[PDB]
């Protein structure tokens, strides 16, 4: 009947050295017969493997550091990270095992807390050598910002662009705990010459208004 996995809270912005807590709920009971309650933590980080944290609601996985406590049975479970570092920042997740078929929450983003960053935008012309291939990547660099939340949008002639679309972010950085992205919008040659004005509208909680940086190609 696929037990719905719900977590809270949805954001944590914490301190070097602070602890955390995140907590996960299930809507049915995940307790199994032998007493044991198959549910592990994991956490996921860009451009990285997964990092499977705790199993069994309460064991700890091998090398993860004794920050990390899982706590709780049934329907209510509870990871505590008693010192976050830098190399904790990653967004949560528990999964359920117990039940057919697998099912895992929204996620908890755990990141190191700084002041608010607006993001820096650069817009860049595909190369002519990659014209030349008939190819063309239009990119739009979003440097050092924070919280994570931002979004890029796409506008050939004033007209919204959404295909054809690609978003990769950094990690957090460990020094300054900024973000950087870039979004690259790949067309055809052809389909690039089509249009004259490309740009990328960017929406960041540190800007008073969406900022817009364009081009026009020769
Ligand atoms: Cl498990
Ligand atoms: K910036």
């Amino acid at each position: 009947m696929d037990i719905v996995m719900t977590q809270t809270p949805v954001s944590l912005a914490v301190t070097p050295g602070q602890s955390a807590s995140i907590s996960c709920r299930s809507s049915q009971s995940l307790l199994h017969g032998d007493g044991r309650s198959y549910l592990y933590w994991y956490v996921q980080r860009p451009g990285q493997s997964p990092q499977l944290l705790m199993y069994e609601a309460s064991t700890r996985v091998s090398g993860v550091p004794d920050r990390f406590t899982g706590s709780g049975s049934g329907t209510d479970f509870t990871l505590k990270i008693s010192r976050v570092e830098a190399e904790d920042v990653g967004v949560y997740y528990c999964m359920q095992g117990t039940h057919w078929p697998g099912t895992f929450g929204p996620g908890t983003k755990v990141d190191i807390k700084r002041t608010v960053a607006a993001p820096s935008v650069f817009i860049f012309p595909p190369s002519d050598e990659q014209l030349k291939s008939g190819t063309a990547s239009v990119v739009c660099l979003l440097n050092n910002f924070y919280p994570r939340e931002a979004k890029v949008q796409w506008k050939v002639d004033n007209a919204l662009q959404s295909g054809n679309s690609q978003e990769s972010v950094t990690e957090q950085d460990s020094k300054d705990s900024t973000y950087s992205l870039s979004s690259t919008l790949t067309l055809s040659k052809a389909d690039y010459e089509k249009h004259k004005v490309y740009a990328c509208e960017v929406t960041h909680q540190g800007l008073s208004s969406p900022v817009t940086k364009s081009f026009n190609r020769g």
